[PDB]
């Protein structure tokens, strides 16, 4: 078959514009996040219980963009935020951190796969990015890895706030 590769991802930075509780649904928020493109994608977010309103508003977020997009409890999220988690007696979620000083739409890569073409749109037959999770993990230094390699930008190597050894997920 196909190479199963990360650079087969469209990752990028992304900027949390707006963050709105979910209409239909107690645990999703609605966002609008710059990804570098005309207009911000929104996004739906499973983090309500995990992660208070204000400190997503205008936050700097990683966003997995080639996703097939799908309507979560009524409304369309076009990408999903990765995260970094583990679940112990209670989920622990915590949103993936782009480098410091990094801007809407910087391609976030694995190190060695930044020149690969990422697939037009991720068939879920496929399972590409489930594959691809297999490998996925936050070292001791709590740095998001495939395969034990830094996913990173040009400013730097993508990271979470203290899920070490934790998994990469989307929720």
């Amino acid at each position: 078959p196909e190479e199963v590769i990360p650079s087969r991802l469209d990752i990028r930075v992304g900027k949390i514009i707006t963050v709105e509780k979910h209409p239909d649904a107690d645990s999703l928020y609605v966002e609008k996040i710059d990804v570098g493109e005309a207009e911000p994608r929104t996004v739906v977010s499973g983090l309500v219980q995990f992660v208070p309103k204000e400190e997503l508003q205008d936050r700097l977020v990683v966003v997995l963009c080639n996703l097939k997009p799908q309507k979560m409890r009524g409304v369309e999220s076009q990408g999903m935020l990765l995260c970094a988690s583990i679940e112990g007696i209670n989920r622990q979620v915590e949103p993936l951190d782009p480098p410091a000083g990094s801007a809407p739409g910087e391609h976030v890569f694995v190190k060695g796969y930044e020149k690969g073409q990422p697939d037009e749109e991720l068939k879920p037959k496929k399972k590409v990015f489930e594959k691809l999770q297999a490998d996925f993990k936050i070292s001791e230094e709590c740095i998001a890895q495939w395969k034990q390699t830094n996913f990173m930008t040009k400013l730097g190597s993508i990271s979470c706030k203290s899920l070490k050894g934790g998994n990469i997920s989307l929720e």
